[PDB]
This record gives C-alpha cells, structure tokens and sequence, in this order.
C-alpha cells in the first residue's frame, strides 16, 4: 500500500536518494518516490521509504533527510487534511511543517502561508 507524496504547487514528488538526501522530482519512474504510511498512535505516523527501507526524518538544524533509526524522534509526523484531499505533514519533535520549494529541495518551516507547505497523497 503505498503511496506519492507530491506538492500541490509544482507537482513535483516527495523523493529519497540512496545517500540519505531527501529533495523533490518530476520523474514518476524514480523508485525513491514509493512511501508506505505507519500508525505510531496518538495521531502520529511513520513515513517509510519502500526502496530504501529509510524513515522520513527532519533534524534539529531544519534539515531533512532518512533515517534508519526508529528511535529518531524526527521521524514522527503528523498529518493535517485541510479539505478535498490536501494536507499538512507537521513533525512532533520540531513543530514545523515539511515543505518541498519550487527549486526541488526539501526542508522544514513554520509559515502557514508557504505555498510548499501542501502536500497531496495518493496510491501508487
């Protein structure tokens, strides 16, 4: 069951690379781009990569990248639908909400308004 992560702005796909970077693409093919969604409870998930087996994780200095470690507390995200299928993703640990710009890369912000900010999910 898995599923794309792409922005409502360009279009373009929530990706993780081998390396542990973590940026956007058009490439539909690209294998970095299939996540699976798992419960943590409490209204929090886990978004794991199916090709690399890496949780999605954001890091102390706004980073984003993957993640082995389960015990991460970077990797727990929260999902807020805003209506017709469009979502926030907000990380417990930071507070910030994770948004891919129109330059392709990937990272974190507490602006409301940022148009990078909303996400679509859809099955692959």
């Amino acid at each position: 069951h898995e599923v794309l992560l792409r922005s409502t702005e360009t279009g373009q796909w929530l990706r993780i690379n081998p390396d542990g970077t973590v940026d956007g693409t058009r490439d539909r093919s690209d294998p970095g781009i299939q996540w699976q969604i798992s419960p943590e409870g409490n209204g929090e998930v886990l978004l794991r990569s199916t090709e690399t087996g890496q949780w999605l994780r954001i890091n102390p200095d706004g980073t984003v990248d993957g993640t082995r470690d389960r015990s991460d507390p970077g990797i727990q995200w929260q999902i807020s639908p805003e209506g017709n299928g469009e979502v926030l993703l907000r990380s417990t640990e930071t507070g910030q909400w994770l948004r891919i710009n129109p330059d392709g890369t990937v990272d974190g912000t507490r602006d409301r308004s940022d148009p990078g900010i909303q996400w679509q999910i859809s099955p692959e």
